């Protein structure tokens, strides 16, 4: 699969976050944290009429608490569900004839996560409402660069 420079970037950040914190595993949490400041999700939050404060304080509250091991892993391996998520992300890249995969097909996949879903309710967010700005925001065109999904 080849990947947008955006989505290498959020797939990375998301990496470089579980190691920070000494986390036992990439998580699903930690893909959406890496869409917080790439500018993306918060113009899908705004266009949805909502406040970003509202999100990022939820997911930064549901961040700091995953436990934390001592001694770190020396590897970072994804939960199953994290696993998850980035197969997903392939899947709907394909399924929307994109050339590469984007952050939009990360996020798109990571609503349908249960513990994100989990996390946008307690914001007080739809997660129904973010996802269809997603959908809206580029219309037809297609991600077929892997700057496109600028």
């Amino acid at each position: 699969e080849d990947f947008t420079d955006n989505a290498i970037k959020i797939i990375n950040n998301a990496t470089e976050l579980a190691k920070q914190q000494a986390n036992s595993q990439l998580l699903p949490l930690h893909f959406l944290a890496a869409f917080i400041p790439t500018q993306y999700l918060k113009t899908l939050v705004k266009r949805a009429r909502y406040e970003w404060g509202d999100f990022e304080r939820i997911v930064n509250r549901h961040l700091v608490k995953i436990p934390s091991q001592n001694p770190p892993p020396d590897e970072i391996r994804p939960s199953y569900q994290a696993g998850q998520v980035l197969t997903k992300a392939n899947k709907i890249k394909q399924q929307q004839k994109d050339s590469y995969v984007a952050q939009d097909h990360i996020l798109l996949a990571l609503l349908e996560d249960q513990s994100i879903k989990d996390i946008f309710k307690e914001a007080g967010m739809s997660v129904d409402t973010i996802k269809t700005q997603a959908i809206e925001l580029r219309g037809s065109q297609r991600i077929d660069s892997r700057q496109a999904d600028s």
